């Protein structure tokens, strides 16, 4: 099949570029997006695409990825994301992507939420 | 060399069993433990071993792992940990382990800290 780590990598670029229409083609319709906290569970690709139109307020001011790498599981990928922002000199988060075939059905962020919320 | 995912797996068991003396042999002396938040950075294997003597208060009351799997990178491993506790019906966290040779030098937890702190 298609290489999953590559799918993930290219999606970080699409996200960064605001190419949301392209980005969402990587996902199934009945996807779930868990972000930023474990209790923040959004269902469905249309709802995800909608939330992306407010990304500028979902990611903190000046959010920038400074390091990125992918780890591999069984039809799933984890990104380790090194980042900074206007109010954060350096931090890290991780994101799990589970795939149904070659499309993402679960995107689950593991974020220090106390820290995250403080940098908006 | 020794299999890193196996090292990680066996360490979750040692931790669960309170076999801290065995557990810490997996780590280098100049290790760092980032847990539960990204700003919670503890340096050194003796300091880590010391903190383990208060594990009962570092993990929430009734903390129990219900799912576990390992993803692989370049001399590093990520655990996805599905868990529950007295005050949590179900949650997930992840842990990155980076290795110097076959020993861990960085253990970095990615935890929803708002949620985590509430279940103590």
């Amino acid at each position: 099949g298609m290489n999953l780590a590559n799918i993930v990598q290219r999606g970080w670029e699409a996200l960064g570029a605001g190419d949301f229409d392209t980005l969402v083609t990587d996902y199934v319709e009945k996807m779930i997006f868990i972000m930023p906290g474990q209790a923040d569970v959004l269902k469905g690709r249309q709802a995800f695409r909608s939330a992306l139109d407010n990304l500028g307020e979902i990611l903190p001011p000046g959010f920038e990825i400074t390091g990125l790498r992918q780890l591999e599981g069984e039809n799933e990928i984890v990104s380790i994301v090194e980042w900074k922002s206007d109010k954060m000199i350096a931090s890290q988060l991780s994101v799990l992507f589970k795939f149904e075939g070659d499309q993402i059905y679960e995107e689950r962020w593991f974020v220090d939420t106390e820290q995250w919320k403080s940098v908006f």
